[PDB]
């Protein structure tokens, strides 16, 4: 659940991130899952393939602009409570907004 998007169900990360391929190197399925989850447990938003922060529009190599097609939905923080799972959404940078906690 942490590794997968909450709404579209797609992986939060794609081959775009070099760390993703570094994790993909692993042959054991368990180790691959551990690595991918370790990388993806920080991504709180389903990336839409548009890296915000790079203003250089390189037209020489269009091959590096095809995102997996994410929906941008905010991701929750998942915690274990006995036999239950709790998901806490956090919105924006403002600290006055209480996170939305749902079972």
């Amino acid at each position: 659940l942490e590794c997968v998007c909450w709404n579209c169900g797609k992986l939060k990360i794609d081959s775009s991130n070099p760390k993703f391929n570094d994790t993909q190197r692993y042959r054991d399925p368990k180790n691959r899952l551990n690595a991918v989850w370790n990388v993806c447990k920080t991504k709180m938003v389903c990336d839409t393939g548009l890296s915000a922060g790079s203003d250089n529009f390189d037209l020489s190599n269009p091959s590096a602009n095809m995102g997996h097609g994410g929906c941008g939905a905010a991701q929750p923080t998942i915690r274990k409570d006995g036999l239950r799972l709790w998901g806490s959404w956090k919105r924006g940078k403002d600290e006055s907004d209480l996170p939305e906690k749902r079972l």
